[PDB]
């Protein structure tokens, strides 16, 4: 049930629009990116550039680095462990919810966020879409694609110069400097 | 927090674009149609009418009616039960899968396509999108807006004249005429 893409030598996406297709658990393509395994089951190429259905699994660790998208959207819906979103309004004010599976968080354009996972093996629901595209395809640039299943053994930390030659491709503003007011 | 917004009285999504926001398991905008619980937790008024977010779960129940989407791609995205999805390609080939959590399933546009529940309280989440926009109030306008949470006590059963009305106004072809094969 295999196909190959411009993204993966095996991938279970086809390469042709307006194809239906079913992809097992897990068996999306697959990046990662520190210890976190991002799973991708569908692209822009699959809906005209308009969104992106993907999803994010780690273990127990510390906040992801600051960061936002200037015309991109984001989903996080938990379906697994319990996840901290942190997001800063436009106005400036910085909340915090610890996300257990069934809840819901929404990161607006131009709002600066980050997560933590604090449950082992965690699992993150999300869309990352906008006016200009969709940026799935962010996670295996600034980390690594993966043929393996599972959480990565080692986190896969990018040499410096890819938080340079990435956020110039993707709609991403890392924030290295950034704050969290609420512990 | 409860705001008022242009779709429910009492909702946890903010009126105004650029706000991020929480929202609690099953606490999103619900829908009730047949026996169908329909949670929207963000909608196109959140992200420039790129993209939405929802849920849908009900009891093991019967196929839905078949129908199409002639410019919105849909999101299958099994997180409890199991739900197999019907879906005809655009070469006439149909095809069928049983869904269990974790699994994907995706239906481009002008594919038909149905789903039946199998399991008591499954649950999908869903994202329906394309280049016309977003398709997330449809179950309320077919079905009706609801205040209570939890699965309809008894299904919701709209008038023949809402199945006349309402794909006027969202994109969908019910195809009554419809046969399945695969089984
Ligand atoms: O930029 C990033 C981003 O957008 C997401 C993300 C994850 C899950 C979602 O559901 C979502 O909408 C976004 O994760 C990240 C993880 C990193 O380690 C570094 C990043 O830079 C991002
Ligand atoms: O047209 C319909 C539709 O699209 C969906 C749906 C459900 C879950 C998803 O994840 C999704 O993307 C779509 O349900 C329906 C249920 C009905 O009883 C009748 C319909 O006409 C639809
Ligand atoms: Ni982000
Ligand atoms: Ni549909």
């Amino acid at each position: 049930i295999e196909y190959a893409t411009r993204h993966r030598a095996r991938s279970f996406i086809p390469p042709e629009p307006g194809k239906p297709y079913f992809i097992e658990k897990g068996l999306g393509d697959r990046a990662h990116l520190f210890g976190d395994l991002i799973t991708i089951y569908a692209g822009g190429e699959q809906t005209e550039n308009t969104f992106n259905f993907f999803t994010c699994e780690g273990p127990k660790g510390e906040v992801i680095p600051a960061h936002s998208h200037a015309d991109t959207y984001e989903v996080f819906y938990i379906t697994q462990g319990a996840v901290r979103l942190f997001v800063e309004d436009l106005e400036g004010e910085q909340h915090e919810k610890l996300l257990t599976p069934g809840d819901f968080g929404f990161v607006p354009k131009n709002c600066v966020h980050a997560y933590r996972m604090e449950r082992h093996h965690s699992q993150v629901v999300g869309v990352a879409a906008g006016p200009g595209g969709t940026f799935e395809r962010f996670f295996e640039s600034l980390g690594t694609p993966a043929e393996e299943l599972g959480l990565p053994v080692r986190p896969f930390v990018p040499e410096p110069e890819k938080f340079r030659t990435v956020p110039e491709q993707y709609d991403v503003r890392f924030r290295p400097d950034h704050q969290w007011h609420t512990g």
